[PDB]
């Protein structure tokens, strides 16, 4: 059976009218500046000691808990801290890209970089994220975000290395004024990366120097500390969903995130310890109050629960040291899709409640058939207690998780709560929350 495409079908490689017949306003070509020669020749490395799948096998998103052994380091952390993980690109992706650039057989050559004597770029400097003299393999694996969506100026540069007339034309369309919609749809929304484009435009043969002028730094990914060193001394836990998304890939439907895809591969045999390189974030503010008598409210749907597991572990240990202490209330608003699939830490939370560490637990299930569906609905149902904690009892509220929408939804809920509870106008309520934030009693750790 043949792949047969009808005349009306547009795609990354094919426009339809009007764009296909349009006069193009094409951006100016970026001035090349890099000269490449291929020469033949406070970071902590910590083992992964444990990994646990927290979700059922049929959960739409797979959530993992990973334990790192920090015992042979001088690394320290407090609950709510974040740290950065240094991750590589997929070996298969790096191989495919080097193969496509006809560079696979030079993968062990050292990349020596200079500025071209004859460049028309002012202020041209060597990219700081490409270590001078490292192997091509090393640079593609560890230094370059090969997943990055090519900008219009990168597409513009690739026009000049594309020999097929229709393919060159399509790339002109994709970087032009007139091709804005097609770029947004077929490149940006589609999450297309360089390899995807080069496979889609087989006649595009760009030089390595051009890639190194456009591919950005491969950034480390931060994770939140999901444990207390009081509770698991010498260990550090973190929790993450494996990211999976639809892309331009022709032979694969879902692509995994760079860091979470790698972590999942690393821990397969632990689920000869695998090791990863991490480093602390110098500033961290998402912390328990110094005064343990102060009541707190934690709002952490899905994996946003992560730092709060660390807060609760910390308080368990603090309480063990000092029974009879004046310890403030601890409220958790947790949300997930299905009680029977992704109710993270269900047993541990039960433990915290049983022992009087967690004062109140309010869990919402957004996809179970019927009741509060999201954390914001449950917060509203307990508005009186929430208002009193924040406004009469000097309390703090913490909101963590991947959605910025979640953060806005929680915010708007609190606005409604303060208006109704104190009986002030929506505007005074909004300014109260802003003053709460200014005083560091309303804290956010938002992940996207």
């Amino acid at each position: 059976s043949n792949v047969v495409i009808e005349d009306f079908e547009s795609s990354l490689t094919r426009s339809v009218p009007p764009l296909s017949q349009a006069s193009l306003n094409i951006p100016g070509l970026p001035p090349e500046y890099l000269q490449v020669h291929l020469q033949e020749s406070p970071v902590f490395q910590v083992p992964i000691s444990k990994a646990v799948q927290l979700t059922t096998n049929d959960a739409i998103k797979t959530t993992l808990l990973v334990e790192l052994d920090i015992s042979n380091t001088d690394f320290s952390y407090q609950p709510g801290d974040a740290f950065s993980v240094i991750c590589p690109n997929s070996d298969s992706e790096v191989q495919s890209l080097l193969q496509r650039l006809q560079l696979e057989d030079k993968r062990e050559h050292c990349v020596l970089l200079k500025i071209k004597a004859d460049t028309k770029k002012k202020g041209a400097t060597l990219p700081q994220h490409i270590p001078a003299g490292c192997s091509l393999q090393f640079i593609f694996t560890w230094c370059l975000e090969i997943r990055a969506i090519p900008k219009k100026a990168f597409l513009r540069a690739l026009v000049d290395y594309t020999s097929d007339s229709a393919e060159k034309r399509r790339l002109q369309e994709l970087c032009s004024k007139q091709g804005a919609a097609d770029y947004s749809r077929f490149v940006r929304d589609a999450c297309a990366c360089l390899l995807d484009l080069l496979l889609a435009f087989p006649s595009c043969q760009p030089p390595l120097s051009l890639l190194l002028e456009h591919l950005p730094k491969l950034q480390p990914r931060p994770y939140s500390c999901a444990s207390s060193s009081l509770f698991h001394p010498g260990k550090l836990h973190f929790v993450f969903n494996i990211v999976e998304f639809l892309s331009t890939a022709t032979t694969e439907v879902l692509r995994k995130g760079v860091c979470t895809g790698w972590l999942a591969l690393l821990v397969a045999s632990v689920l000869l310890a695998p090791k990863i390189s991490i480093f602390p974030r110098t500033t961290n503010s998402f912390h328990l109050p110094d005064d343990p008598s102060i009541p707190i409210i934690m709002v952490g749907p899905g994996t946003g629960i992560a730092p709060f597991i660390g807060f609760l572990q910390h308080r368990e240990k603090l309480q063990e040291q000092h029974p009879d202490g004046n310890f403030g209330a601890m409220w958790l608003f947790f949300g997930c899709r299905h009680k029977d699939r992704d109710y993270l830490f269900r047993k541990e939370l039960r433990h915290f409640l049983k022992h009087g560490i967690l004062t109140h637990l309010k869990v919402s299930f957004s996809r179970d058939a019927p009741p509060a569906k999201y954390v914001q609905d449950n917060i509203q149902l307990h508005g009186q207690q929430v208002a009193r904690i924040l406004l009469q009892e000097n309390g703090h509220i913490y909101v963590c998780g991947d959605a910025k929408n979640m953060a806005k939804d929680v915010h708007d809920a609190l606005v409604q709560i303060i208006s109704k509870e104190v009986g002030v106008e929506k505007l005074e309520a909004m300014k109260t929350l802003a003053t709460l934030k200014e005083e560091k009693r309303y804290l956010q750790d938002i992940w996207s």
